[PDB]
């Protein structure tokens, strides 16, 4: 590669020459990608998928938050894991991370039925193997954001620390909070979607599976808007960080499921 991975809007943002996405190396040109369009009513029930378990969420934590140059990001420490969720193990938390733009109508990576939300959230775990990598062995979990009037006191402790990591590589600590209150009502995460793909940054390595729920965390306009107003994706602060998103991909011969 000649450069260095970039979103769309680097590129045409700054004179400093990066690779865009339809331009990415790795796996990112194979046929497994993600993020993609969800056909709500064409994904087929699947009665195996089950609740989500989770462990860990409800605990206050401080959590560390660093700004790497591409979206800001909660160093979750397998401190809080999954199982359930028709997931063949129990999964353990690395990272949350999200992408979002400034209009309320995109920002999502995933969409369904062809709507965009205004940011989505992605919490990344890593599978429990056993001996006998795996097409499995990311489970992201992943929320869409819509935007609104409710202010969401949750996102608070994350909101406030943006203030303190403008740059990249820099890091701040929150405010006690927990994975809890960042998310839906546990009883309305009931309902999700199910596909595997790959991660959406370079190397794209198809190796995840994912879940996007149906439920949209509620967060107010100006609470959305403290992410590109607060971050840049460079030391000189020449881009504001918003539109951190991949464009979608096909589903090719995949199949979408649901609970
Ligand atoms: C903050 C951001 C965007 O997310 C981090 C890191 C590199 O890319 C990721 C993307 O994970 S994803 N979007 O497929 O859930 O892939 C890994 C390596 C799992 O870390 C993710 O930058
Ligand atoms: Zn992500």
């Amino acid at each position: 590669a000649e450069s260095h991975w970039c979103y769309e809007v680097q590129a045409e943002s700054s004179n400093y020459p990066c690779l865009v996405p339809v331009k990415w190396g790795g796996n990112c040109q194979k046929d497994r990608q993600s993020p993609i369009n969800i056909v709500t009513t064409k994904a087929k029930v699947d009665k195996k998928l089950g609740r989500f378990f989770f462990s860990g969420y409800d605990k206050k934590q401080t959590w560390t938050v660093q700004n790497n140059g591409h979206s800001v990001m909660m160093l979750l420490e397998n401190k809080a894991s999954i199982s359930g969720g028709g997931l063949p193990a129990p999964y353990q938390a690395k990272q949350l991370h999200l992408h979002w733009s400034d209009l309320p109508y995109k920002g999502s990576e995933h969409s369904l039925d062809g709507e965009h939300f205004a940011m989505e959230m992605h919490i990344v775990h890593e599978k429990e193997k056993g001996t006998s990598d795996p097409e499995d062995e990311i489970a992201v979990l992943a929320f869409l954001v819509e935007a609104g009037t409710q202010v969401n006191e949750g996102f608070q402790p994350l909101v406030e620390a943006l203030s303190n990591i403008p740059k990249p590589e820099m890091s701040t600590t929150m405010a006690e909070s927990s994975l809890l209150d960042l998310l839906p009502k546990e009883e309305k995460l009931r309902h999700y979607f199910r596909y595997l793909g790959s991660l959406t940054t370079p190397t794209c390595d198809e190796k995840v599976v994912w879940t996007v729920f149906r439920e949209p965390i509620q967060l107010h306009r100006e609470q959305i808007l403290a992410f590109s107003q607060k971050l840049y994706y460079d030391k000189e602060q020449t881009v504001s960080m918003k539109d951190n998103v991949r464009p979608l991909q096909q589903l090719g011969q995949r199949t979408v499921i649901k609970s």
